[PDB]
């Protein structure tokens, strides 16, 4: 088996921004979700083979991560909040695709998708 390669977390030509949106994704967003008692799956990359998933990555193709999306915004990746949000959404979709309704993962999922969803609807202004 073979985990492969985490997403990145630093791309120095990529155009980064520090938007009042993104500084609340990571102060309010994340590190809210973070706490929740079921954040701790969501916290890192899939190991797949810790987690003996062996076919994880041969279905799930853009692997995403609170980790690594904590990186990404503590390292100041992203041009704007929707570039941040569309990793959040990946994260929980790639949670949909490769596991079914009623599993204890997605139950964890669908409660901070929720809660995510919660937290975005409204964002403080671009001022
Ligand atoms: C979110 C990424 N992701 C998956 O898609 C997924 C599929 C099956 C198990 C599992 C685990 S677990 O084995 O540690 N465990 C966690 C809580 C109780 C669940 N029954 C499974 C941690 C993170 C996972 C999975």
């Amino acid at each position: 088996s073979m985990n492969p390669p985490p997403p990145e977390t630093s791309n120095p030509n990529k155009p980064k921004r520090q938007t009042n949106q993104l500084q609340y994704l990571l102060r309010v967003v994340l590190k809210t979700l973070w706490k929740h008692q079921f954040a701790w799956p969501f916290q890192q990359p899939v190991d797949a083979v810790k987690l003996n998933l062996p076919d994880y990555y041969k279905i799930i193709k853009t692997p995403m991560d609170m980790g690594t999306i904590k990186k990404r915004l503590e390292n100041n990746y992203y041009w704007n909040a929707q570039e941040c949000i569309q990793d959040f959404n990946t994260m929980f979709t790639n949670c949909y695709i490769y596991n079914k309704p009623g599993d204890d993962i997605v139950l964890m999922a669908e409660a901070l998708e929720k809660l995510f969803l919660q937290k975005i609807n409204e964002l403080p202004t671009e001022e």
